[PDB]
């Protein structure tokens, strides 16, 4: 109809309720489920769907061997109905590639897939299910993007890309698209020293992205974008409650403009909702691996370097595998506020579970509630032994 | 379009004709059918569909082992086309959880799923396929609801919940929702001593619910709701024709305001159509187990404590497994009356058939006919031996 | 939109072109295809689909054992996209039962399924995907109907039913429905001595049905219905070119008002287009079994007792299995005439191929061409050996 | 809406970006994927889909044995969602046959399937999913057509057919259809000596077809059609950059009006975009077999007999199997020009990989970019060893 405008502010997050779960690995043990990773969720005005990067093979299929690898010519961004698994029969391919993002602007959807060899990748921007624009690698070192939904405001949908090293400075760019065409692009500015896999959400005409500093920081870099001025700023979450993984133990004071040191060249895509006292941080329970997942209310985390938790909710027990996590919201819901949501990628198989030769995952996702709801843990649920 | 209003009375039930049957267990022996239980049927203005709680695994899949269990994080309310089986590929997830209800108000559908650990469950009310309201457990003991469709009148859709003991008094509440929001809730009143899994239907602006007294009664408790005044009353079916299971043998006189004694802490979800002489009761044939199923016309059963059958129809032979049963009607059909319908859950596997490690079911459903039709029996149809 | 009216006459049939073929048995050897029999084809204003009676099990599934049997509680009328196979995932159940008919009246579709034990069957007439009317058995001996599409004119859709013996006189009735309701019914009149499984088509406000005299006739009985007057007549095809199976060898003169003798208590559903010189008869090649299939142009077959073929087309070689055949046409196609079409049921398995324990079939269907097209043979295509 | 008119010229092709890839053979190793060959891509105004000729069996099914054969009664033209594989469950049959073409005219789609024995084939032209016209073989020797999309202009959709020898002169005809009816047909004229499997595209009211001279030429014959005058001309691509396979090594000067000699009675369906300096040729890398695939920019290839490459892009490595290739474009995309696209059939199995008894393929497809994008190679991806 008309382009959506981020006119509402976030609803108050007093707890998280269960939104969607596909039990893909459980079900896929005996049905045609595609091997995936890098999932996310994204809504259209009339439907919300699960998204991920397929590996171009079923889990039980012999080609599942080797799916720990990230970039092959057999991957593709696919979307499928909320809480169903990604099956060969219900999965819709949005584009071909090994890194992606996607978002609906109110009128139609924009999907971006990057493919190529490490030194010659290219992104192709699809709009209304057609290819419209192409961007060639600018640093010749794995051009890559968000791995979760982008956000639009009045037709403008900003997307964060990174090209170059994952263990040193790189060339991050913020592209502002409208109807799949490039209106403008900036180089990253601000104090964030390295940016990868940004998780974004929007409210009151501002887009917030919580990304990952793969190079040095265990605290998360944050990019705030003005989609009207088409400008942005960058910093780190000030809070001592560190949210990357692996990471050191939490200090009593964090860092606002430098990566918090202790762990180099590693990390995981993650997210956060930064909204004054209505601030909630997601993070793995383990400081060593992608294990467990919890939400922590840390009032003023972004700007208060001594902020510590005031409430919390466990999402996945530390005795269960987690992985990537990101943000999304249904901008077309009823009501006066946007209900914060997020998903957690539950990785199964390699490298942690090497008795099988594949790597895949299932999805669990929650949204906020103004009630103070009881909590449950949500694991993948599959028994690896069955796959042997 | 406009909210549906219960303006018609029931059609005269002279017999029951076959409406839908999915043969899920037969077919699932060699195809991707999800393991389920707690099924029901429910109509939208343009389609009627089968509903149930999936166990997040196929019947032939190795994760089918253990599905006798009721509440896990892998369950979800799913709906699929009438008379098809619940397959991994045609099943639509309405919400995540282990207890549910769902009903269309004429404009759109409301679905409610409860999930959680026993002491910290919560219900989330979805409307127009989006989460709108959340209700936290109030007694911290398995918050649970109908397991069959709710009914709406002018936008108001009442739902009966129970939280607390299953073998002593509990806290039952009747919530009145409109567009997924709570308009009001009452505590249970009347003479019903325990309420669980209500089967409801509506006619001439009144909603009737035949539930289950798990605690003491072998006769069924009944809740009649006025969706305009948003008030209700409760009693038991007066009739000596007892309809719970297990149950004692039928007496010659029943009880109108107390549970009929003889069996404690057990029972099964069931239903009835209470309409003066046009009154029909469903019940298992066996007084000891979920075996067989029959419909009995017991004129004035609700209010006549000596009422006995005047006609009847066998639905499932006593030599076949049955289970839950509930009511639904197509409120959007042509004609001057609402045609009473019902479904019977045909449970296969555990605990009665323990040579297999799973528990599932198929569905058979009938609707009334003003003709006096010949009768047939409708069993699940699967040979367990094939699954060994 | 508006009710369809049979305003056109048949197109000239100079040959038959391939219309649809599903290769169901071939494909089903390694995919979730339902076991069926009694197929047919039928069009809606915007789509033409394949129809059949499922056996409630896949071909490879263990429950396929025993599907030679005709009437069980696991059967159902299903429809699926043209030329696709009937799979567990793409099949839509129209109604439950073991004998059926179905036709679109221009506004919506009417489907009829009969179910029951032999002495207590009942038909339920669905209209606009809802049950509207029910008819109880009147002779208590396998109430049964067409097994191919019915035809409508201005909302009136006549259907031929038979109840009673299959090897002696029976009670055949012609019901005239409008919006699933009964307007009127007649007993069979005319010279046809026994009627079963009528194949019908309509043109210029007249409905022609070529049926089967299971009792005594090897020539086919024909019922011509006036859907406005709601009256009909009956006779046999006069032609010496006999079209039932089994049957005696062709004589030089046939019979117009009595069954042509030689074979008792047996036969197969078949059809014909009776249109003066534009008359074409379908029949198995073998006079002993359901083997092969050919179309023969026999000018004035209905009324000329010495009529013999003037042209012909082989559809299935005598070295391949055939079975039932029936008529249908797309009444919503462009053009000035109705293009005659038909399907042939290609039966595989029992009783002819008993190395397997199942019985199923695939479908091949043709429509007429005003061209004189080259001919090909169209067998099922499956190798039974693969199923052993 | 209204008939589409080829009003735009081609966009400048500076490189090729990835458009679609289905990884059908990889995925089909463990899921219900149909065995195919002769694929292509074609767009409707609101969707672009993959197309191919099914073999009426899954790859893993036992009937896959023997699918190296071209013409059987079990083949059918099927279409399925872009980048999904052709599965038994998501494939839509357009028509029955072993040679086909299909194109949308802006209002609806025309599909043509030819079936028959070698000496008695016939084409049936479907429009708006209904059979409209039939054409009988005129030379009684494998009537055959494009195997890729046709193109329409103001309702007129020309199609090139060939009937007769594949190793000597044959009878090629250009039919001009409108709404599935024949407006006119011409015999082939011009200097092309043999025509088979034309790949066509349209721009600025002219339709260009790059075909195959199976008889003598290693350079490709080209047919340019005026869909308004309904006339055409024919010649060969003048360029020394030879594009058929097998073929001799490239000379320094090609032939404009005679086949370039060196290889007889063999070849492969291929294509090209002939647009002055914006001219790009596709071809296998190997001069001996269907191995590898590359795009070469050969300015003025059609008319310059000494034209050689000025830029190029590898699509498939010479160490991977290729096969057929053809053209298509989305005539309903936004923008001021038509973006050239093409697909490559990646053949797996027989005859090159004979350890398996089947022959199938997957599809990879690209479209042009005005950017100068990095290149990647796109192989089928399946390991034959897994199928043993
Ligand atoms: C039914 O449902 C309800 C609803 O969920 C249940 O009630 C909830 O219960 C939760 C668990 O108790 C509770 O969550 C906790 O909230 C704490 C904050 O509240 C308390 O402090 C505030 C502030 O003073 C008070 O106002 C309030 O009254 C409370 O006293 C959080 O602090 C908790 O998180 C911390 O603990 C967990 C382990 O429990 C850690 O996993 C987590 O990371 C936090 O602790 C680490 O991080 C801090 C900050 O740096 C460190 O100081 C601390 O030492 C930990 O650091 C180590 O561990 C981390 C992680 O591994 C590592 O990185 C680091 O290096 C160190 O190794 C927790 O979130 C809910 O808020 C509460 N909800 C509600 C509405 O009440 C109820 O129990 C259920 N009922 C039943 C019967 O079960
Ligand atoms: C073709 O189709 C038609 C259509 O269906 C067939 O005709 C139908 O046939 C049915 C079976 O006969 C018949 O159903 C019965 O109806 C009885 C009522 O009608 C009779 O009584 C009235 C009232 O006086 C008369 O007007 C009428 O003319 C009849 O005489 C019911 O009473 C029957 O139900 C009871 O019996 C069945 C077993 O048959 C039990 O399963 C059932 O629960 C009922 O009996 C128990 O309950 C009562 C009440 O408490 C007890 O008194 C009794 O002792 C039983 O109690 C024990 O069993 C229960 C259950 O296990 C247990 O809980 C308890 O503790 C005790 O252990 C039955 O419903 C249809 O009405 C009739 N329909 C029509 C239209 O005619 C026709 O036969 C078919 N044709 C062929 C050729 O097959
Ligand atoms: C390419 O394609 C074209 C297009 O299809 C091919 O040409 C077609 O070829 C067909 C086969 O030749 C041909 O079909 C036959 O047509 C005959 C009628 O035409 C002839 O007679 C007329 C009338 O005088 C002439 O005008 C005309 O010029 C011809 O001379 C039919 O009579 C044929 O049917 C009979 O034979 C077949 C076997 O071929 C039987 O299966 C069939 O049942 C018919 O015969 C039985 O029935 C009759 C009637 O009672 C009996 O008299 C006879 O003895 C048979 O009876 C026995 O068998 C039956 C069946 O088993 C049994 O019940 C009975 O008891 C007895 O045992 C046949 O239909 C097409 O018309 C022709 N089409 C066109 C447009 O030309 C062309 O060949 C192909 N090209 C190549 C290179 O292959
Ligand atoms: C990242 O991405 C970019 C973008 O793709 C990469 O850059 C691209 O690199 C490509 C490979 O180098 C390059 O493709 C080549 O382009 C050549 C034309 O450009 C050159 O010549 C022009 C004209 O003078 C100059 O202007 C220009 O500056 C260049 O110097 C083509 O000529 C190439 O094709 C020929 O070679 C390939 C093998 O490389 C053959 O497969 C192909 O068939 C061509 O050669 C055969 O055919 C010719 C013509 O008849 C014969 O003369 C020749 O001998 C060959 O003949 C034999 O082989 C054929 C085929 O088997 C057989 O039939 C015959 O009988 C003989 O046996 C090639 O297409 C891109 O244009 C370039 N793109 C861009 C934008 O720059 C970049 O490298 C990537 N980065 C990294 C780090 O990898
Ligand atoms: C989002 O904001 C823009 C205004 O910036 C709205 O756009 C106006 O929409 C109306 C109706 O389409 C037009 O007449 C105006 O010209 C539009 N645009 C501009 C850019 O001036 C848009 O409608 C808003 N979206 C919604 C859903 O309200
Ligand atoms: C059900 O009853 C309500 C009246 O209570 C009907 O609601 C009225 O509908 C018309 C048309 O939408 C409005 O103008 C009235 O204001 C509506 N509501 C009320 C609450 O006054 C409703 O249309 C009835 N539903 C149907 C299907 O007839
Ligand atoms: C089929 O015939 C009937 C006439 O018998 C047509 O019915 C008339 O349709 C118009 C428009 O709907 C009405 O105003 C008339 O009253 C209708 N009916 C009768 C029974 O008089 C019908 O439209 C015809 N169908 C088509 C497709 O032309
Ligand atoms: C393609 O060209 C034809 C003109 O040749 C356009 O056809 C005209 O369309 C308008 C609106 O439908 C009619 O009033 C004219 O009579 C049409 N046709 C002719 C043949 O004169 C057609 O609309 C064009 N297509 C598009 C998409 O613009
Ligand atoms: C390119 C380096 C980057 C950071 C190490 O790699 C990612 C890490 C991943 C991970 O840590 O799990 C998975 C992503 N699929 C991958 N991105 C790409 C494009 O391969
Ligand atoms: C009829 C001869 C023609 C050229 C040799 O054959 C084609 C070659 C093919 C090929 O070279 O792979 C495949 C096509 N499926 C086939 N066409 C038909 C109708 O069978
Ligand atoms: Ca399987
Ligand atoms: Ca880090
Ligand atoms: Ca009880
Ligand atoms: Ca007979
Ligand atoms: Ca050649």
């Amino acid at each position: 109809r008309d382009f959506n405008n981020l006119t509402k502010g976030l609803c108050t997050i007093n707890s998280w309720h269960i939104y969607g779960k596909d039990n893909a690995v459980r079900i896929g043990e005996d049905s045609d489920v595609l091997v995936t990773r890098e999932p996310y969720v994204s809504c259209d005005p009339d439907e919300c769907r699960f998204y991920a990067l397929s590996q171009g093979t079923t889990i039980r299929g012999k080609h599942s061997n080797g799916t720990i690898h990230d970039r092959s010519q057999y991957r593709a961004l696919i979307s499928w109905p909320l809480s169903s698994p990604p099956t060969v029969y219900n999965s819709r391919v949005e584009c071909i590639g090994w890194s992606s993002t996607s978002c609906h602007d109110g009128k139609t959807r924009m999907s971006i897939c990057i493919s190529g060899p490490n030194n010659n990748a290219s992104a192709v921007i699809w709009y209304n299910r057609r290819p419209v624009t192409e961007i060639n690698t600018w640093a010749r070192n794995i051009l890559r993007t968000q791995e979760s939904e982008c956000v639009c405001h009045n037709g403008v949908c900003p997307v964060v890309f990174t090209d170059g090293s994952a263990t040193g400075p790189a060339e991050t760019r913020i592209y502002y698209f409208k109807e799949g065409k490039i209106l403008k692009w900036e180089p990253l500015a601000g104090t964030a020293k390295h940016i990868e896999e940004c998780s974004c959400y929007g409210e009151r005409a501002e887009i917030t992205c919580t990304c990952k500093d793969n190079w040095q920081g265990s605290n998360r870099p944050v990019i705030r974008i003005d989609p009207v001025a088409m400008t942005h700023t960058s910093q780190y979450i000030c809070s001592p409650v560190l949210t990357d993984n692996p990471r050191p133990n939490d200090p009593t004071v964090g860092k606002c403009n430098d990566p918090y040191p202790g762990n180099n060249n590693n990390g995981v895509k993650g997210f956060s909702y930064l909204d004054g006292v209505n601030t909630w941080l997601g993070r793995t329970i383990s400081i060593a691996s992608r294990s467990g997942y919890e939400m922590l209310k840390v009032p003023n985390a972004l700007t208060d370097d001594k902020s510590k938790p005031t409430q919390g909710q466990t999402i996945v027990l530390n005795t269960d595998w987690s992985g990537y996590s990101g943000s999304f919201m249904d901008y077309w819901a009823e009501g006066e506020c946007y209900r914060a949501c997020f998903y957690v990628e539950l990785i199964r198989g390699r490298p942690k579970e090497d008795k099988v030769w594949w790597t895949s995952n299932s999805i669990v996702s929650m949204c906020s509630s103004t009630e103070f709801l009881g909590q449950w843990d949500w694991p993948d649920g599959a028994k690896i032994e069955y796959f042997l």
